[PDB]
């Protein structure tokens, strides 16, 4: 019949149906255990609660995430949060419908070989692949050409496409992240006495960043306006109706981005990073590359981001060259969409793992590439 | 002259001249107020009273702390510490010394802009400086590189510092305190129906833990052998000379430590707070900080506390490393003496902010950073 | 008096007295800043660090190299190196002892002509010369006739000499690399997890493939064998004590100088370029070559490199020709050598290019050619 598309990353599950405009289910990838107590097992209170249960549930528990860095660290939990996928949130079971399942670029090779012994064993599924996010998110735009920049909550990461075709010696991932900007607004935070300590709090913290950040066009002169002006400074209602009012922090957070030495690595910005990969391709290439840009993911979604991201590009690039830089506002599906698009496609019928087909040829087949 | 180097938290005051071994003044951190009635005013006793005459007149006051987790939270009181350290127990006009000063390392920038204005305004004083707690510990045990670990009365935090280089970015601060074990231990005796109940029934409460308590090396197989044995139980005499014996509570409370859910919060002990400040940092650096563990203030002086954490340690870290943890019987001093080499240095000597300075500069200042 | 011979490339340099058996002086050709801060000048830790220094502070630095692919990139950078040579290292003052410089075969003029500047004005020299990476390497052998290749940390490259006499027109020159095989090791090892991200990271990849990467001789069937038997797998222990293990990476690295269709270029393999380059020369020189093919620098040094140039060279040629290819275990200071002979040899003393004539001359007057 139709087939299940999934995109779970650190931050969140997207799943649904090929075909369908959105998905249907969004959710944290979130396990949350009783923090105050062993369970009263004869009441029986759930011993674990997932996505917006534990959102809902947040102060009594620990939220986990079981994916680090885009590789899965918790088996355990990673089967809790795709049983609670297919039948609690999508009423599915996965033993009618083949399932799409998504990747970074370059990943341990053990956590696509257990995620597909899984999807066949514990889970019955009929055909089983494994996208790139980049690939389906230049699928979620139509376009053929472009170097694809996508940042989630766990990993940023680039590639580069011509005319369709793919290459794979320009790929580049950083472990610069939704996260990591978390963990540096809590501390940046903490310079106005505002302490956020648990992992409760910390999606507090989460939550502050995704109303309030933005991208400072020029950062320089914006930090200096922003002592002059409190014009800047805004405010936040916390769930139990106290207020926060944050300056500077607002734009210094997103900043981490394009200066990664705030966090303390050694990273190129994400522009520097843009650009260092576009030099890495052949000359010829690198005209209709400069032509094409394009943002996925939610990172990408602060404002101002692709304001900056060509202020700073258009000072790196020869001058005579044209710079375009491309954001929908459904960024943050858009990979999601694509592997919709590529999933119904009839082209791609035959790139499906039958699982007959894994079973006599074991679990390295999973890693053949198509296109 | 000569430069007056001062340490307060929490728990304490510790002030003295530099260069000298020790302290001079070391006095409870306290402000009392008569409890039973308003002042006979015209009589004219004294409205309050501040660190040992509050602890000699006890049990009429309440006793009150103007710093809560390393900040200020009364400046009415904290004025009135400063000027009973200066003028009744130094016996020094600071108008003449210059003053050098101690904070946590992640602290409310007003907290430290305050701590200056009163410093220049209300008390006149050449010269300040502001200094990191870790940073002045690590001079203490004349180390240029190792990873301390400072437990006070308010406020635990770890810093590594590399070859006299010091790392912003892999600093931890807890929260859990040498109050937040008195509190624990306050519960845990009234297990046995000796119920504490005002401030000075608390400060009864820490005498007893710092008299008695100490670090189980293995706590399940101590907790085993003290419901069998009374040997382990031991007797305390109170301020009216009535008798308490405790029993497994004396290892229980420092057991809190490391595994803060027995007070019920979501943390780190002390060992997996700095097995993870290590892992946060180049693995270059990781043998080097193995190499030096270095423990200061007062939380720190439990018996067997260096044992089990080298016990705990040695099994997280790879078993070919040498891990070493090292602590002087001096480690409650271990900042003021280190702030005292630092102000007597004259590498030092430009790094003081002058009256004139601020006065120009206004109190932002204050946080340049220095070495 | 006597002659400073200096080799300095992408990866080290190669420093010392003529007529000496081996350099006196090898370091890596690094420059470390402090990565975590701008210096504390103050206090003033040193704000650079060259060479093993860089290498014993690691961690906390980031590491430039001024040379990539045979061009000096950083000419701030390259007199820090000149100087730490001179000055800390060999303990030499320039003023006294002419100095012998070393290049690629092909190679910017301006490469030349600052070199030459800086060597006279920024340093004082009584005389210079610059010279042939293949013809030392040749001169270091004895040998009249044969190809040279040479393959450093930046450069391979191929120099026909028949009968002493050196051929122009023949010379190939490919980027291929020693860091180009680093870069490779790094991604290919992130298949099995590890990533090495920093350059303090990639100094232990370095370190990684100078141990454990060997030159597979016929590479199918071990690729074949290995899936089979764990027998290739090794283990490495890193610098804090964690292990590492390492399958079919550990000869897959060395393939790419064999394929460099794995990190993606054109060109053809070392073996093809050297054949390609003996039918370049006139059908009476090639017999000549086919008996001797040359060696040099340490990317040469891998395990069964020789053995498997023979087998895919002798592939190649006609079935009835000698074919014959020498290694020394000396190679990696082979060209050091050559230069040593050079210089000490009588004859070579006219060719100096002493400071008054170059004054005279201007800068032209080092490119030209002299035997
Ligand atoms: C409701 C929240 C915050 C507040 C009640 C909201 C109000 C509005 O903030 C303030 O401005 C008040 C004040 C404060 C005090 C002095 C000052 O010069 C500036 C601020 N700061 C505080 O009460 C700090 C003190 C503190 C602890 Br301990 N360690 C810390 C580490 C670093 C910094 C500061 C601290 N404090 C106890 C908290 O944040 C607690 C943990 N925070 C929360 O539970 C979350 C859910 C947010
Ligand atoms: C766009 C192009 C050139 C450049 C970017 C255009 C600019 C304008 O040329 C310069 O003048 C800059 C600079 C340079 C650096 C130092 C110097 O004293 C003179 C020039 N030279 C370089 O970046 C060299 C260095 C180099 C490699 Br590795 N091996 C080589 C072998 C021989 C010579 C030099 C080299 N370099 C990396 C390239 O050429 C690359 C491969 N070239 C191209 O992709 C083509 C399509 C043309
Ligand atoms: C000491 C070292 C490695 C390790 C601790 C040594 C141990 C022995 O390796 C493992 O086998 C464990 C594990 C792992 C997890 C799951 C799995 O199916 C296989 C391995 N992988 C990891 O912890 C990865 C995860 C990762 C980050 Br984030 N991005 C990445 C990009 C690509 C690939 C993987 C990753 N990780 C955090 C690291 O490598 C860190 C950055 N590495 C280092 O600091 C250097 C100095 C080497
Ligand atoms: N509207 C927004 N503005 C700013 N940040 C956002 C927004 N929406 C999501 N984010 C951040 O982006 C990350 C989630 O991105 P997403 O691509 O959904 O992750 P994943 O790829 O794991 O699903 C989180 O760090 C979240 O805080
Ligand atoms: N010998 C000891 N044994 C156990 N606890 C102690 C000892 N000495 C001090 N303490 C406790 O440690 C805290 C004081 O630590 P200290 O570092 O002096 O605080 P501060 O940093 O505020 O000066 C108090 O809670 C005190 O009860
Ligand atoms: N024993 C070895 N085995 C494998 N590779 C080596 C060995 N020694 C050096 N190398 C590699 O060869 C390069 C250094 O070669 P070298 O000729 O010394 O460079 P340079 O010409 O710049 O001095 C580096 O990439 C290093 O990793
Ligand atoms: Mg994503
Ligand atoms: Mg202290
Ligand atoms: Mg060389």
């Amino acid at each position: 019949t139709t087939a299940l598309v999934c995109d779970n990353g650190s931050g969140l599950v997207k799943a649904g149906f090929a075909g369908d405009d959105a998905p249907r289910a969004v959710f944290p990838s979130i396990v949350g255990r009783p923090r105050h107590q062993g369970v009263m097992v004869g009441m029986g209170q759930k011993d674990s609660y997932v996505g917006d249960e534990a959102q809902s549930k947040r102060g009594i528990l620990t939220l986990k995430y079981p994916i680090e860095h885009g590789i899965i660290t918790n088996w355990d939990d990673m089967e809790k949060i795709w049983h609670h996928t297919f039948y609690n949130e999508l009423r599915v079971a996965p033993e009618e419908h083949p399932t799409l399942l998504t990747e970074a670029p370059l990943n341990p090779k053990a956590n696509r070989e257990k995620m597909t012994q899984i999807m066949f064993e514990t889970f019955n599924v009929p055909a089983m692949y494994v996208a790139i996010q980049a690939v389906l998110s230049l699928y979620a735009s139509g376009r053929t050409t472009g170097i694809v920049l996508d940042s989630g909550d766990g990993v940023t990461h680039n590639v580069p496409i011509y005319e369709g075709y793919a290459l794979p010696h320009a790929i580049m991932r950083l472990d610069l992240a939704g996260r990591d900007l978390t963990d540096y607004l809590m501390k940046i935070l903490t310079e106005r006495g505002y302490s956020f300590v648990t992992t409760a709090e910390r999606e507090i913290v989460r939550d502050i960043k995704e109303k309030l950040c933005y991208v400072a066009l020029d950062f320089e002169n914006e930090m200096a306006t922003a002592a002059s002006s409190s014009s800047l400074e805004k405010s936040y209602e916390l769930p139990d109706g106290q207020v926060i009012t944050i300056g500077n922090e607002r734009f210094r957070c997103p900043e981490t981005l394009f200066q990664p030495s705030f966090i303390g690595m050694e990273s190129a910005g994400i522009h520097e990073t843009t650009y260092n990969s576009i030099m890495k391709c052949d000359i010829d290439i690198r005209k209709d590359l400069y032509a094409n840009n394009v943002m996925s993911g939610g990172t990408t979604m602060y404002p101002g981001i692709a304001d900056r991201m060509q202020k700073e590009i258009t000072a790196l690039a020869p001058s005579t060259m044209k710079i375009k830089i491309i954001a929908p506002p459904e960024r943050k599906y858009s990979v999601w969409i694509g592997g919709s698009i590529l999933a119904s496609l009839s082209t791609f019928q035959q790139m499906w793992i039958t699982k007959q087909e894994y079973d006599e040829a074991g679990p390295s087949i999973v890693h053949r590439k198509c296109f």
